[PDB]
């Protein structure tokens, strides 16, 4: 087999939710998650006589902490026959060897899977903030609930009342629904990121393209997340005081395309809260003769002889999206 | 002759079907295609517990991997003798000694030939979809006819029922329809190209004249596509979720121009399709002696004697292209 | 006299068509003109089985042929009597010297007819996209007439029972009209460009301006080919997908000036419409000698003795200008 | 223990009460506060003979000039067994290091802790420009009262007679309330700043919606320095010649959040207002012993023995926030 360090990779493409709002990182060496361990916030010491001694604090990190990681592992085989995938200035010369060609296969196979766990992570962070419930289950894998903690504030409904649909999209103005769900931010907002037909039918109230910041020029640096996601991200510009993205990613089901976003639905909140990346144990006796335990993922490529006389090359990894304030977002279900 | 490196004009412009459906592609090293090599898709991430193995991931379900691919091989003169294009800001010195004019009638005729191969390219792209079926003939010349293996209800006739041209053209939706067609998708729908006679009968409807977006506000990145592609490529604009965009390629028959598509017919798909861009095989045993077999495109100079003493040029190749899933995309038949 | 080389103008200021429409130059190295040398247009492919070598593509390119363009050809005195424009922060010590002086004159007066030239191809252009027809006459000339290959659906006049003057200016909507005549345009319209005072008509209906996107920057590209023509071209905006361009630029006849287009019309067609820009010989001894029959502009300075004893400065050339397709565009006389 | 020049943080990160009215720093090298100390106000002039020697003028205008300074010392552990933050690709092998760690946590514990000593000042200013008293009471410390000499004609509630609740968003301008408060504001106002859910009801109002010149960029250069702190500070934009900008920022208590700002409260205030930055002596012998009796912070690192068997990092500081003149803000209780 070939080792370990075979992963000159090093390719930063996440869609937009691991760049964005979780982009701090916590790896563990334990089986479970302790969310206690993480630090957390600090509560402004307090007046004291200069003559006595103190009252160390240490916050005492978070109460909750029995949590399961995400462990997952997929699997592929580097069967030498699979068609090579052209690339611009290719030297054909090499294609004689096989020894290119694998070694080029098994590359390729780890883009795979780091591109299909990729899905995985954001779709547990979509989950996360569109309703504070999560939930990870799928076969070989018992059922599991996550709670971040979102109050019933946070998720409000456009089926209520009167909609944006049922109104008039000439005079109408949609404003006044996005600072009365904004209220219940607990901080000020800047993103009003939208789905597909959700800023379309925000679009048609007149009162949007007068004062809409169309200009490219803009304060906030968004448009990084631009140059990188360039398919399923586009910024709209400036609303004002916050900035507009709309998304339109998709994931890969077991035979079809599927949309992430449930289409009529919106999310505020601000470009600065707090996700964690929480990463469980590797499970794999390999890492501990190495003591990879503490790591992003795995990988690992051997040859299995006896009964399916093939070879592997696998990547495992454990996310448990999370979410330090399940109440620094709203989600609108829109109608 | 002249050194087969010289093939370079690196102007990759395709007509909006190798672009936005086909845009991986995969030579072979033999001369049949096998559909059982290429990579697929990517299933998303599926869980399991870290006490078993887990259970592998190979793309199947392909009845039959077997097809001909499309060789073609186009043929020009070098004569000294046709009408060269005055260029812009050129010294009339060299235009004296012909060993720079012959240079420049070479790259000329390149520039001819990827045009021909990418209108024959196009043309058997939208032979394979807008109905599922593939025809390629040539003059007496091997027949071989290719199904996609799309489902018969992907095909539907707008004269079944009611048709558009039957009805009000103030007062009805045609939206009702729009979504009924996307039903049967099999993933999501962002692609509703129109026929250039057919949307004219479309916009008739009152309603659609104002949910129509007309802005410059980009979807993500259709502008930039057609900016290059302006002849026969509009971008009408957004319709909520999806983008409209009329088509009106031409392909040049023998002396005159015909429309690719026919007279009332539009096709629903999403902006990221998978599909193919495979190529066949070199039957040259030159490109053989020099060990090309696998490539797209072939250069090859030299001069022939005793009935056609003059000297050639060809660019001969094998394009198959082929689409992942038929399924994905929708034909109904406007009547 | 001054050498041939002495041609410094490096200056492109084509009038708003020669820059747009007529990007290609071909110039002829025989008097006369053959359309028929053409490279012209090319078939699909002929698939063909890899097995047998093919036959040869011959592209030809329309019938008739025999054309002949015209010969103008300003012809001026540098009599140093010229009160020179005062160049800012020059040196009036070199005003002493009258070899400079001449230099200064012949160098004012070869721009001097070289805005005296590009009228006349100007108006060319403008007779090509007016109706197809291109009448050329003049004392000592003997008028020619020329046939582009025009239908007579590219002329249509907006002359029935309803008129844009003589209906609603507040509830009709110009679109279904427009698309009414860009129907049969054989192609994508790009260019719906006005003459001022038919401009004045379009614009009185409200409902351009609801929907009219007349924000700075018409395409990124556009401005970057306009702004130049600063004194006669103009921007209006983006009437959705398509650019609308004010063009009022004057050709001056003997004593008094004239515009271009016709007062109340418009024309319809594509910014990739392909325009030749044929040219004739030279028929001067001394260009014979220099080999320059095949080119565009001549300039000459010679010292002529006896009757108009002076020294002149010379300019001869043969434009022809041509579209490839004379119907890829139609002509709306507004009324 | 750490050498005492370990304090690289050099990240001041003052949340805009300090940056704004309080760029005016006076440390003592006095264990209490002397007023008439701070230069202050100076006179304007006098008509003196050029012959007669003029008197001295003196530097009088504080009368009242006794305080006690805010003293404060938090500490902390730094025992080697938390979760730590991992870095992005830095700790191959450094994670190991118990040295490196024990620096690393000890820079954490340090960045950490002068938040809290940042929100001690920064609810002295709000205490001081909301109500112009302040109080200054902690536990195993004694209360004291501080008297800025307010005047009540600063703290007007909208209650007090016909408030805007009671009043119409569409008709009525409030803008004759702010100059029927702006009267008795000693100095031009242009800053404004509100409440979040203080503006919301201000928002609601038409005319300041018209009258809201939200456009970004905007002459004042405010914003520079509030895009560093946006986390919990928008910035609402310019209301004419006056500056707008809304405050929802909170306080750690000892174990939830709370905003600084009662509800319903508004503030009026010019650009450059002198603030004091008076901070305490460090009555500390350790620290006496070098001679830095006056400065702003005083960190301390240092084993324990005996009942605590721990080691302590000390922070102690002592602001007492302080304003040139106390009636220059006006706070009206907003309804």
């Amino acid at each position: 087999a070939q080792l370990l360090a075979a992963n000159e990779q090093k390719f930063k493409f996440d869609p937009l939710f691991l760049r964005l709002f979780f982009r701090e990182s916590y790896p563990f060496t334990t089986e479970k998650v302790y969310l206690s361990q993480i630090p957390g916030l600090v509560n402004m010491a307090l007046y004291v006589s200069p003559i006595v001694s103190g009252e160390v604090i240490r916050s005492r990190g978070g109460s909750t902490s029995e949590f399961t990681p995400g462990y997952v592992k997929p699997k592929h085989e580097v069967n030498p026959q699979m068609t090579l995938r052209r690339l611009p200035d290719e030297d054909p010369q090499n294609l004689a060897d096989p020894a290119y060609r694998r070694r080029r296969i098994i590359m390729q196979n780890m883009r795979d899977e780091e591109l299909a766990i990729a899905q995985v992570e954001e779709m547990q962070a979509v989950s996360a903030v569109l309703k504070g419930k999560y939930t990870m289950t799928g076969e070989a894998f018992d059922p599991v609930e996550v709670d971040m903690g979102r109050s019933e504030e946070n998720n409000i409904t456009q089926s209520g009342g009167t909609e944006w649909s049922k109104r008039d999209k000439s005079t109408y103005d949609p404003t006044d629904d996005i600072e009365a769900y904004a209220l219940n931010a607990s901080g000020v907002v800047n993103i009003i990121v939208f789905d597909p037909k959700g800023w379309a039918l925000f679009r048609s109230f007149k009162a949007v393209k007068e004062k809409l910041d169309t200009r490219r020029g803009s304060n906030s640096e968004l448009e990084t997340a631009v140059k990188d996601l360039g398919k399923a991200v586009s910024y709209k510009g400036m609303y004002g005081d916050v900035a507009i993205v709309v998304y339109s990613g998709q994931y890969v089901e077991n035979g079809v395309k599927k949309n992430f976003l449930p289409d009529n639905t919106m999310v505020l909140g601000n470009t600065q809260a707090r996700g964690l990346r929480t990463y469980g144990c590797i499970q794999d006796a390999d890492a501990q003769r190495e003591g990879i335990n503490a790591s992003a993922r795995y990988p690992k490529n051997w040859v299995t002889t006896g009964d399916p006389a093939r070879e592997f090359t696998m990547i495992q990894s454990a996310p448990l999206m999370l979410l330090a304030d399940p109440d620094e977002f709203v989600s609108v279900q829109l109608a």
